[PDB]
């Protein structure tokens, strides 16, 4: 054994279902789309990180991200090599997660998508897992569509927990950490897909990558599994600072 | 009227009103498609369970069906003697809520089939009551999407009961387990609907087949008044494991 | 130049309980049934729950909140409440809701009359009156009509006396009102679709006695060889039975 | 940097987190259609309350929406000296949070736009940033409805953060103010579009006038910029004391 690993059986257990409603959802609409919405996705991973709080031991490693992972060593919250073991330990809960989702639903697209895994086009289901950005846009803005989308992620996120500016009560902190996430899917969800964490955008990328649909999952569009890994990043600490400019200083 | 009696009629009115919040939620889905839409039964039967686990002695023996029941009688919970009683009380439910959410749709379909009470193709009232899988699929997975959709909500209904590991509160649990259902039915609703719980998909099943559609609601799935019995079983103890082989043993 | 507090200082916070329920319910089923576009079925089964979990938050928590005819007709016979103070919790918001119907009308002077021609239509594809009351849509006769308003009265009362039974298993001191509309956002996804959820006495007595006055005519009352009486004598009949069905399982 | 002036931050967040939950999702009903919806606008909305509500100086300097601030200074809980502050401040909340969700939208706008800026016809644009009255309406109704609309915001704002009569406890507030105005959302924006606090209308407003649509937001509804800004003052300084009366005393 213990001291560092009752903990990435949490770590896993909270990412690992996650990846399951936030993730594992989007197939609910992008393959009957009668049954599944746009909005049973973005409320699906809200709605559904609240069951990866739950479990991650009430600070004590709740992270389920790289952004996240990263930004909590801007300050002396849990110093910096406590960090890259949530990393790829948490990745895991993501890859054979993209699995317990992606072998469960074959019926599914095999009726839907042929007998062929296309990435793009009309019968695509590449998206399912990766992020790829539509015909509107670049990463001259792609770039800046996931270093505020999780810019943000941290203003939104040191409000709801330092208990000096009275944030939620002691249970009732998952229910609007999840309704924290229904109202970014829905709101800045129409653009570079949500994957606001580098483990939604390579986890599963690594995962589609793998079952066989191509080399359109690391290429499509000029070179993107990078932005969801480097924008969180660089866009967590310098969001979660603007916050703190207003208490701390 | 004792102490045990007071164990069904607590647990029979949590298996006739979940189940008249979750039946008629599908007979005015898709019954109608227009006033009923897509969410339809994932808030319907998701926050009807809501409803509920606010009406059973308060966290000791709420579990609603015949399928989380069995869980917690093999891993250490209420003793196997008091596993039927409560399954069969609830049980004993699930029959008498379809057929007063029958005698509620009367004349709601009568105007909708003609007089037949047809089971697939124009006029479609049986795959609202029990489920009945759809035509992408075989039962050689339709039963490892009912022992994972029976096998994983006990990650969550523990991680909200159980309370050494952060849940949440006392008045919190109903809208953080009913906002699971609706959670649950977001992403793992397009595959056999979720006939998640054996006293949610038999006795309504007994029942299509004493309206007077006769035994073609069971000879669905060529065979499928099982799959969702003994999947579900074979869930609750194959998840109730993976929550305590991470936290215990 | 005298005293105003008694229990008119409940009347009064059943008056908003009441008609802070209704400008967010009512103001909804205009929101589809005249748009369609910017508005949806589901908007009332849930902008009626938070209508209501906002009459919640106008009325003492628990002893005041009523703000329906009928939940005031439950709590008399069992016994919560006395009787010769049951009138001025109709009387109060039920002439509070009436109010309410021509609150939302008149905020909606134009943006009908662009839907429905010229015509205060009652029955057609211009039908507008259904956003004050409800209307059983040819579905059913009484027979159904009656029988789906005083089950789905003891289908809720169940749902009521489980979060405000404080003793078995109910929501906080100070989240009894999420819940207790969000009882309505659910009545409104399994149950929301023959006769609506004029469950109310006072939002079908009321608002129907409004469109009849505002022009809407004798045709309020017939759709259905008579609708009203029906969710005004259906859910008193099935509250008694509604609450009874529960102090039949933990009470006496 | 730490005075009255350490709430500018604490507003111009609870007012920047305002906008950019909302503007940009109304711009994502109003551009995508598929990968969004119109209850997005209303509880993107709404729910951008509940993160405007965990910013702010805990109950008493968490407006955001200076047609409160105009109401609840009045009315003697204010300093009347420090409204210019708590609006102009949040204002700029407003300004640089138009900037700021016209930007992230700025690839996914002309795309659909071609290269021009429309105000009317079949290519709206700022009816997301700003408002303009539908087919249906004049400002009879213009100014008569953003007065019940800054009115109903008001009895179910106090009935909430006047703490005698049956309010939220201190976690709820968030969650039970920002589900109000989703609340305010699909009962009463098919009429305005729901402008209540003058907040959301100038300041945007004033930013899609300089961002070169010209005068045209100042034009429909012949001059429709005034009344959002006013209906409100006096709109919501009458949901205040008609409370005062039924509820309080």
């Amino acid at each position: 054994q213990r001291k560092m690993v009752r903990e990435f059986l949490a770590e896993f257990m909270s990412t690992y279902v996650m990846m399951v409603f936030g993730l594992g959802s989007v197939a609910h609409m992008v393959l009957n789309k009668k049954y599944g919405s746009y909005l049973g996705v973005n409320l699906g991973f809200g709605f559904g990180v609240t069951m990866g709080v739950h479990v991650a031991g009430r600070i004590s490693g709740a992270h389920m991200n790289a952004a996240v992972t990263f930004a909590n060593c801007a300050l002396g919250r849990v110093p910096w090599r406590k960090f890259p073991v949530y990393v790829l330990g948490q990745f895991l809960g993501s890859f054979l997660a993209a699995a317990t989702i992606y072998s469960l639903f074959y019926t599914a697209i095999l009726h839907f998508s042929g007998g062929q895994l296309m990435v793009t086009g009309p019968v695509a289901t590449a998206g399912i897992f990766a992020t790829y950005l539509p015909d509107h846009m670049t990463l001259w803005r792609g770039f800046l569509n996931e270093a505020w989308l999780t810019g943000m992620l941290q203003l939104c996120l040191f409000a709801i927990t330092d208990q000096e500016n009275n944030p939620a009560l002691p249970g009732t902190e998952a229910l609007v950490i999840g309704i924290l996430v229904v109202i970014i899917g829905v709101s800045l969800g129409m653009n570079t897909g949500y994957a606001i964490n580098p483990s939604r955008d390579l986890p599963p990328r690594i995962f589609t990558f793998i079952a066989g649909w191509g080399k359109q999952v690391f290429s499509n569009g000029e070179n993107w599994w990078w932005v969801p890994v480097v924008a969180p990043l660089l866009g967590a600490y310098l969001g979660g600072i603007i916050y703190l400019v207003f208490i701390g200083s």
